[PDB]
């Protein structure tokens, strides 16, 4: 393992037909995970599982612009569970990054920071014992 939190860089940014692969295991108690693609300070993409938001788990993706957050795009659909391994991928798009968990598609979210090339950090956080995060173009 690596210990949590953990930044990867992202030289030059992202571009479309890039892999990242975020591999790990959800702690037992799980009450979050994020993951930060960022533009200097600004979170072009927040992916953001909760365990127990109300008693529900819900995925919220948002992006962050001069310190503040935008408005969140919301999931019911939820494909990890306390203390199992898990695998997240995300493929940069065109138009969208595209997640999925397990090998099943998950979501899209539309770029709102259109700057791809300087998203050059994912920070990777929360209640997880994490194994690998790499990339590769497809
Ligand atoms: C309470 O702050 C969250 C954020 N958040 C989470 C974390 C975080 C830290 C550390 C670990 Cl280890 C981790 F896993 C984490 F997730 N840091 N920041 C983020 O999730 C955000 C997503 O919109 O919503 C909350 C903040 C929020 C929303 C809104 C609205 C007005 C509702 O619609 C927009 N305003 O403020």
């Amino acid at each position: 393992p690596l210990i949590v939190p953990y930044n990867l860089p992202l030289p030059g940014g992202v571009v479309p037909r890039m892999l990242i692969t975020i591999l790990g295991t959800v702690k037992p108690n799980a009450n979050r995970i994020a993951l930060d693609f960022q533009r200097g300070n600004d979170v072009a993409f927040h992916f953001n599982p909760r365990f127990n938001e109300n008693n529900r788990r819900v995925i919220v993706c948002n992006t962050k612009l001069d310190n503040n957050w935008g408005r969140e795009e919301r999931q019911s659909v939820f494909p990890f569970e306390s203390g199992k391994p898990f695998k997240i991928q995300v493929l940069v798009e065109p138009d969208h990054f595209k997640v999925a968990v397990n090998d099943a598609h998950l979501l899209q979210y539309n770029h709102r920071v259109k700057k791809l090339n300087e998203i050059s950090k994912l920070g990777i956080s929360g209640d997880i014992d994490l194994t690998s995060a790499s990339y590769t173009m497809i």
